[PDB]
């Protein structure tokens, strides 16, 4: 101020002639971030991934609510975008740095409030730099970047809190991967420029030279075949979301189990549907409220690479 906020993004620019006062948010994580800089959305996106959908809120996003002493202002969208609820919350900006929104979707949400959208494609909007499109959208771009400075040091802090596990995780090559086990004749890789995939080198980890060859500017993940598998015999460890036997199925896949990672144990099965796999792409508030468990899922399994 006296600036107006000049926002560019994948569909051109947005434009703010003040702070918004009213915040609504649509898609994965983005109240997190109204959240963590001490606003109460005044609507956002319900979840049914690791809570029920009659809840339709995270735990971590539901314990900032009440620390803000708010209440949880939930668009029904789990069918997709409802803009009449949208419309409905009276917003000053809509905050989608992180999302999925066609132009079609940008144009009618236009009509609404100033939408902040994220800057080149679909889902590939990295945590920071959805806190400071995020943040920028309600002229906290400062404030973001403290909220920003502040979760490094939360990462740092629970790294050297196990030092045990810093050192085994440290290095180590990883692939995150979304693989049935009921069908292993393709699987997906998620790609450099997926959250839940970077989130990793955060702690440590580092993407293997394999990775290189499905990246593609186009997704965040990639559909390989089971033909491919031997490509990725140079992850230390994999993860994937799964269940108890996910582990067991996949050594005595004939397909995938002779992988290094998979034939050594080295796999972290992150329990599907639970509060931990929704914190995989990760947000400023699901940091806190997970990064010990995750970094001892990740430990534990990294001990058997090799
Ligand atoms: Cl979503
Ligand atoms: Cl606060």
């Amino acid at each position: 101020a006296p600036d107006k906020i000049v926002l560019d993004h994948a569909f051109g620019q947005t434009i703010l002639d003040k702070k918004p006062e009213r915040v609504a948010t649509i898609a994965w994580g983005n109240h997190d971030v109204a959240l963590a800089l001490g606003i109460v959305p005044v609507g956002f996106s319900k979840a049914n991934y690791g809570v029920s959908a009659d809840k339709g809120v995270l735990p971590w996003t539901e314990e900032k609510i009440k620390e803000l002493n708010g209440k949880a202002n939930l668009f029904d969208d789990l069918d997709g975008l409802n803009f009449e609820a949208i419309s409905n919350s009276k917003p000053d900006v809509i905050l989608a740095g992180y999302s999925g929104i066609t132009k079609e979707d940008y144009d009618t949400l236009s009509k609404i409030a100033p939408v902040a959208a994220y800057k080149s494609k679909p889902w590939q909007t990295l945590w920071r730099d959805m806190i400071k499109i995020d943040s920028k959208a309600l002229g906290m771009e400062k404030e973001g970047d403290e909220l920003i400075k502040n979760t490094e040091a939360r990462i740092s802090k629970e790294l050297e809190k196990h030092p045990e596990i810093k050192g085994k995780i440290k290095g180590k090559k990883v692939l995150f991967t979304m693989i049935n086990a009921a069908d292993t004749s393709k699987f997906w890789i998620y790609t450099s420029k997926d959250p839940r995939a970077n989130y990793l080198t955060d702690l440590g980890l580092v993407f293997p030279e394999s990775l290189k060859e499905f990246e593609s500017e186009d997704s965040f993940a990639k559909e390989i075949s089971a033909e491919e598998a031997n490509k990725i015999n140079d992850a230390d460890v994999i993860i994937t979301y799964g269940d108890d036997k996910t582990l067991e199925a996949l050594q005595k896949d004939p397909l995938l189990g002779k992988i290094n990672a998979i034939k050594n144990g080295a796999v972290a099965v992150i329990p599907d549907n639970t509060p931990l796999a929704a914190s995989c792409t990760p947000t400023p508030l699901s940091i806190n409220y997970t990064i010990e468990e995750y970094l001892n899922l990740l430990g534990n399994a990294c001990k058997n690479a090799k």
